[PDB]
């Protein structure tokens, strides 16, 4: 009962809107509220003292008496991992000498292989699920150590953490830790990058190190945090990138000509798949009574027992496509959420009822599947977009569009959008290798006491690096796109002068009404682009044609006017054009290089590319290459910035 | 709401219960039902007509008025895929032709890669699933096509088609829509083995070739038929099978000596995937007052500081792992549902008001991406029962257990479950390496028609082979979990007897009583399956705690040394004669009552009493495979549903 183009649009106005995160054990954190607080530096942390502190204080000090006493817990007095036999009475000395040594990753400096280290907008939300899991009263942390990490996240302090060791997190999670108690050898960041000693860094706001209580040590480093925090922000792109192709799907059918019936209703309600259903309901919406299905209508109606009847299937079978797509990206974004929102520990403290609780809520396996679920399914709406894509570079299968979206007239110093067309197959190519799974690979760790473990964060890293191919993939579409309806408008507007430079020399020549007719309907039937390079040249679909009419003619008439005038006026015809025509294709050419998308759903696309960004048709006489005008589209989609154009885009869909 | 614990016993019920599947295009086929009408051939199709006859009817009519006067639609007067440009008004021979072109599978002989044929039961399902299709009224295929194939599926007659060929599924239907216009070179079965031609078939069951109208070639080829069928019945599978291994993870905590405590509410409500509440609901039921946790806390409270505090993850974990599990295979099933009940067809007619619409129905992508996701989760399941297993093949983890739960005192010539325990890495290697994704691996086809396609069956049939895996898996940790449980049963008897030996032999030799109560206490905590092999020699963990004792004792007691001396040499003569004697007396009645009190004791009945097996030792001459074939293909029937069924007996809500 809602329609994930409304949720999904829902967490986009989070996005921008959102100026603070409420932590305080009860109020949702959503995947838009971590990309936020990662992304945008304005939006702050509140945690809230007057819900959670007393549950968070009376679970401090449960913990602090006890273990204190005799009590037998596996946090406080007893050993780590297969080590749990080892039981002691030195609290404080067994919280610090575990940190001690899971402070154990590696640095790289010159890494051609990947970043050397995780980023910071990743570490920074870490450090919000952390905080964000101990307000549950679970963890038997102090609550100043939680106002510390606030203070943090607020002043932008985060250790530097090495890319690689956890198995989901606790070699992450050590550097927080670390940070905390100020260990030295942690390095952190103070906004700017610049970079300082943990101590020096604690200081720069306000904070002295801490001594660890007993069970603090544990309740720091076990736990998901970082896993799910880049699942977080994985799932927040997922949701518009998705809505981004999806929407570009429509915007497909208009530069292709398709038949927008693909997405009627009742195709869909017979095969009710929720995604298909409410991707087909979109794409409906976005395509009724669009000025390019017109033109559509148009280009089947004339030879139509010529052209092919249904559109191929990266159009026609898009939502029976998008379907399984939206809904395990939707679900995964529910279970990453719902993940967010827990208490990942262990032990868990029951203070209520005097005991602590030995689990293993720590184990990320909710998010390790589902992130390798919707690596799968980027992997899908790649293919999608690659396939589209190689659609509209096929003269073949673009219905009158030139191969390449080459439009410059000579073709043999114009090979247009071919290098991006190369470069779609690499980027699908290295995605579909991307989708293989990792959680199929664990092994047996940790003197085999973790002979099951997650790979979560892993996974979401290499969901991460998929989005990012997918970004390439839109990027480049989406300017294809705008290269397609440029050549689609200038087709238009080349029709009309060929029509009007046949008809008013029909008229000079003194040619019969039959004539006109049948020339007439060649210009209007054969497609420029198959002929713009030389329009007068025999061997080209114009005059193949306009010839054969010409034939056709004098054979239906000749007699009862005069053969042999007929001739002699189709001669002076036929010399007059090689004088006319290909000047006024020119200068019509010509003016279009510096209107129908004017009227378009998709207008807000074709204006924020063409002239927010500042781009124009692609030609041999525009001095931009290829890569200059999609990075624009690129930085706009990998900013966010091209979430302006979708919303107007999607403006008043509803429902 | 829920719970999919009820769900999945729901699917049970409704797979052995079942008589009659309704088709009647309103009322849902759900994947127990597929699988019952693949399974059991006492389950018969019923077609109903006062629920659909009537929109089928005026399809069919729409069609043909629309082609007998002309002219222009994409099933009924166009040329098909790549072809769309072509226009014909030639319309049955059309139809003919289209089937024709299709018919274009191999059937293989001896291969060893593969079955060389789909299955008749994947076969029969997909019949079932291209008749409900039809019930729709969108097709425009005659009432009379669809009264054949119930027929067919009721005279148990199906086309052989070959394995591959379908991209997602016109190669394979073109040999049941073959078999319906009785083309001679698509051969059929009737039941029992016995192969023949189209024409003679559809001859035994009273029926006569079709001759196709317009859009019934299309109608009856277009569609996600095989994908969609075998899925169902994987997902069926996928539920059974979940609910089995989820159950068995409670039986693994008894005879490990878990901590039942992972399994408390409390630790679940606080990180609450639905999967992770929903199994360790049923596990905190299933071990809660278990006689065999019973024992647990008691081995935890001797010696306790030298003993682990928490378990290991393939345990403590098991309602955190599972979770994700349990949920995509939980609506996966909901996915293929909603296939299984659609109109996979094109063009969709919409006769009410006059159109053709041209879509892509066919495209079983909704199947073929989530048959991926189900193969990684049974990938899972596996993982988890590997990491169990292991653990129990293995003295250090096992809390007293020999290794490889290997019996008969004399290990050099006994070496248990060890030969399992290789083929349990072999299962789970193979099942990891078969979850990779088949939807990545898209190749643009048809003329490049069909640069997207779902690759469904394929997919299915990969997930099919996981779970094939998934079974020896579980067959292979049921039977070791039972021995498990007699190795537990025995253990309990036999130190009883060494306490009571040393006891009455302390006393028989007149031992002080400061020497008694530290004898008796190593007997109490010292395993016995560390030195049940030779009891009394001195390097091993009897004896030699023993003898410990002994010179604490003769330390302690300064308050006579040399009788004291005496007394425990003939304590050692004494203990030498009649301690293993006692202990083989106990072992041997032992072979030809904790389990009385599981809830587990159903599956331990079962796979004892039912199947007849017992411990397995060196003069039990049964092999492991001869125990591990009787669980495996108890699963493989489905009989093991009914100890599951009794053990699960109560959980309700
Ligand atoms: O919670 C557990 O069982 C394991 C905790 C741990 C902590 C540090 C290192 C290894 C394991
Ligand atoms: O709907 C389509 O595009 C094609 C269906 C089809 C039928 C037979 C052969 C190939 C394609």
């Amino acid at each position: 009962s809602r329609s994930h183009v409304k949720d999904i649009l829902g967490l986009i106005n989070t996005f921008n809107e959102v100026k603070k995160i409420t932590v305080d054990g009860t109020t949702p954190i959503t995947v838009a509220h971590v990309a936020a607080l990662a992304r945008r530096h304005d939006v702050k942390v509140a945690l809230e003292a007057e819900q959670c502190r007393a549950r968070v204080e009376t679970c401090s000090s449960w913990v602090q008496r006890k273990a204190e006493d005799g009590a037998d817990i596996y946090g406080v007095t007893t050993g780590f991992g297969a080590c749990s036999s080892r039981r002691t009475n030195q609290l404080s000395e067994l919280q610090e000498s575990l940190i001690r040594c899971l402070l154990a990753g590696v640095f790289t400096k010159g890494c051609a292989s990947s970043v050397d280290e995780l980023p910071a907008t990743v570490t920074r939300s870490a450090m919000l699920l952390r905080l964000n899991s101990f307000t549950y009263g679970c963890s038997g942390i102090r609550w100043e150590v939680m106002e510390a990490l606030e203070k943090l996240l607020n002043s932008n302090v985060s250790p530097k953490v090495p890319l690689r060791g956890s198995v989901s997190d606790l070699i992450p999670l050590a550097y927080i830790a670390g940070l905390l108690i100020g260990k030295p050898s942690v390095i952190a960041r103070i906004g700017d990058d610049v970079e300082v000693p943990a101590p020096e860094a604690l200081s720069r706001v306000g904070l002295r190190p801490f001594k660890l209580q007993a069970k603090e040590g544990l309740a720091l480093v076990n736990g998901t945090s970082f896993a799910t925090a880049l699942a977080s922000t994985v799932m927040y792109d997922a949701n518009v990138l998705l809505l981004l192709v999806e929407t570009l799907c429509g915007m497909f059918c208009e530069v292709i000509f398709g038949r927008e019936e693909f997405a009627h209703p009742l195709i869909h309600k017979v095969k009710p798949h929720p995604g298909q259903i409410e991707s087909a309901e979109l794409l409906e919406w976005l395509l009724r009574s669009s000025p390019f299905q017109d033109l559509s209508r148009e280009y089947y109606s004339i030879d139509k027992l010529k052209k092919p009847k249904q559109d191929r299937y990266a159009l026609r079978s898009s939502p029976q496509w998008l379907a399984p797509l939206v809904q395990t990206i939707r679900d995964a974004t529910t279970t990453v959420e719902t993940e967010v929102n827990s208490a990942n520990d262990n032990p868990i403290i029951d203070h209520a009822n005097d005991r602590a609780l030995h689990g293993a809520n720590f184990q990320g396996s909710a998010v390790g599947f589902y992130m390798d679920y919707v690596r799968i399914a980027v992997a899908g709406l790649g293919k999608l977009l690659f396939a589209q894509f190689t659609e509209l570079m096929i003269e073949y299968y673009s219905n009158g569009l030139p191969g390449n979206l080459s439009l410059g007239p000579d073709l043999s110093v114009d090979y247009g959008l071919k290098g991006l067309d190369i470069a779609m197959a690499a980027y699908s190519s290295e995605l579909q290798y991307l989708a293989n799974p990792v959680t199929t690979h664990v092994h047996s760790a940790e003197q085999h006491n973790q002979d099951i473990n997650s790979l979560a964060l892993i996974s979401a890293r290499k969901t991460d690096e998929a989005l990012d191919i997918l970004k390439l993939m839109i990027a480049s579409h989406l300017t294809a796109m705008c290269q397609a309806v440029d050549l689609r408008q200038l087709e238009e507007a080349l029709v009309k002068v060929v029509e009007n430079v046949v008809s008013t020399l029909a008229d000079e020549c003194g040619l019969p009404n039959d004539t006109k007719a049948r020339l007439l309907y060649v210009a209007k039937a054969v497609p420029v682009y198959t002929y713009l390079e030389s329009p007068c040249d025999p061997t080209l679909p114009l005059l193949l044609g306009l010839k054969q009419s010409c034939f056709g003619s004098i054979l239906a008439l000749h007699k009862k006017i005069e053969t042999d005038t007929l001739v002699d006026r189709l001669a002076e015809f036929e010399k007059r054009l090689s004088d006319r025509l290909e000047n006024e294709m020119t200068a019509v050419r010509v003016l279009y290089e510096k209107v129908r998308i004017q009227g378009s759903r998709f207008l807000p696309f074709y204006r924020f590319v063409r002239d927010e960004l500042d781009t124009g048709v692609m030609s041999a006489r525009r001095e931009q290459t290829p890569q200059e005008d999609v990075q624009k589209v690129f930085d706009a989609i990998a900013d966010g910035r091209i979430t302006v154009p979708l919303l107007h885009c999607l403006q008043g869909f509803l429902g």
